[PDB]
């Protein structure tokens, strides 16, 4: 697994469950909590290693699936949860999900889909944190540590605790600029040439190499 | 103990702790942290194994059980936290355990109970909760994920985060309805008759039911 | 290891890492969490074990340490976060550590210390809280279960939470009295004449004792 916790593990490279889109370069840290990412981090999601036949004979059917973008940086601890409401309706007289070997016919799959859970580009996810099904994550957002995140994260907003929005990392026009011109997409030689800018604040400098060169 | 997280283990068949009395169909799944509910949700509470010779020994007081009502779905990570203050005693001048051997037959012992915590029945305890002593949960009570309970909840009540009430379930007078047919201490088979009511909001078409065919 | 729960391990006798100081009799009962103080609860700290060969070649100079006073009490899972901002900056245009061995030598360091992490003396923290980076705690203050603690905590009060400051043990100018006469630094013996005081709320006789007999 990890070896220290100066390790990160290359994410795109080493998941392989159908159901788990990382992009380029996004990495999680987890040498504190021991297990990969796919056992650890992301949790109750059909087809893997412990339910991997169950996802083979698609008993279940389709799947809420976890989208990661590029350049994401997922700390040790940090938990994905998935499989939505997992059976339990709040709506309805009981939340315990009776099953038919137990209790015959009549029972009715509580079970509903929450979405695929979404993390945008250049997303920093503090370490334990939670995010919840179905929860849109921004370009650009920072999830603070130990945070729980119940809604969706407008992009480059600051997230601490059990979804406090503390403040958006720039200005609205600036963080405008950063999702129109994308850098996380940009030719590698671009990113090397520019990473003196990306170790910046200089958003319209950026703008202008952009314009100059990219698009 | 866990083979996968679609697992849930009936907590009634495998809990020795005569200190801990959980009802029937009550479940632990707790694939994601490996230990049994004994070993892991269960903390701090006298009778367990590593405590076993020592509890045995009768030389602490009595001590805080752990009650569960029926039909209760524990999450992953859940934990329900014992022992009481565990010998630190905030207004005391010094919160540390001093041991007599160290520190002479001066020492008073701080250990003071906070209670039994004693959970309703179809209480939904959301993943990596945390209930501390002397708590109270309410029948049909909803725990958030992450949760820290410290005060007694109302039933079909639903708590998040630090203790948050977020909302009840139901109407009060249908919550009143629910409280005095108590469809969990029902036989068996009047459950399975009334599964798909059970699995709707139709609260008062269960109570016709209670009212005609179980008394 | 841990055989149980009522077991704590004594730090100054234990602790390796030339990065971490800790006064007499505080102790880290971890048993939940299986291993020691060093592995578990302080994370990201160069000097340890995974990266003790880092830690010997002066790769990266000078790092915050930690330092802890004496009889402290450390409850299981209760985790100091180190290494400061671990190169993430949000203030530049992207949070993510790029290296340079896969982008150009433009690349730029956005690693900053956060600070010494500074524990006072008669220290209660509990079960999984957090310590965040350069955080300073105060002689005498109570940190709950599971709180993240991301200021400085006055000493002698009581932070629940999300750094959310309850109250304080005592009156003000009993604190004063405390926070002059330190009673964790007198001989030892002085300290076993004062048990049947210390175990009690009497910071008067205290101070009378200090006055007549250590002062
Ligand atoms: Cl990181
Ligand atoms: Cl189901
Ligand atoms: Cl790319
Ligand atoms: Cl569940
Ligand atoms: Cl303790
Ligand atoms: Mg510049
Ligand atoms: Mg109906
Ligand atoms: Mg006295």
């Amino acid at each position: 697994a990890f070896n220290s916790w100066l390790e990160g593990q290359n994410l795109k490279e080493q998941v392989k469950n159908p159901n788990i889109e990382v992009g380029d370069y996004s990495y999680y840290s987890g040498f504190y909590h021991s297990k990969t990412f796919e056992e650890q981090a992301v949790r109750y999601l059909l087809g893997d290693a412990p339910t991997q036949e169950v996802w083979e004979s698609g008993q279940f059917g389709e799947v809420d699936k976890l989208r990661i973008g590029k350049f994401c940086s997922i700390a040790s601890g940090a938990t994905f949860m998935m499989a939505g409401n997992q059976g339990h309706r709040a709506d309805w007289i009981s939340t315990f999900p009776f099953s038919k070997k137990e209790f015959g016919e009549g029972v009715k799959d509580g079970f509903q889909r929450a979405g695929d859970t979404i993390v945008g580009n250049d997303v920093w996810i503090g370490s334990e944190a939670m995010i919840m099904p179905g929860v849109h994550i921004g370009d650009g957002a920072i999830i603070g540590a130990r945070a729980v995140i119940t809604k969706n994260v407008a992009p480059y907003s600051v997230v601490v605790g059990n979804n406090v929005v503390v403040k958006k990392r720039f200005d609205e026009n600036l963080i405008q600029t950063l999702l129109v011109i994308k850098w996380w997409d940009w030719p590698l030689q671009h990113i090397k040439n520019t990473m003196e800018i990306l170790c910046s604040g200089h958003i319209e400098e950026l703008e202008q190499y952009f314009i100059k060169n990219v698009g």
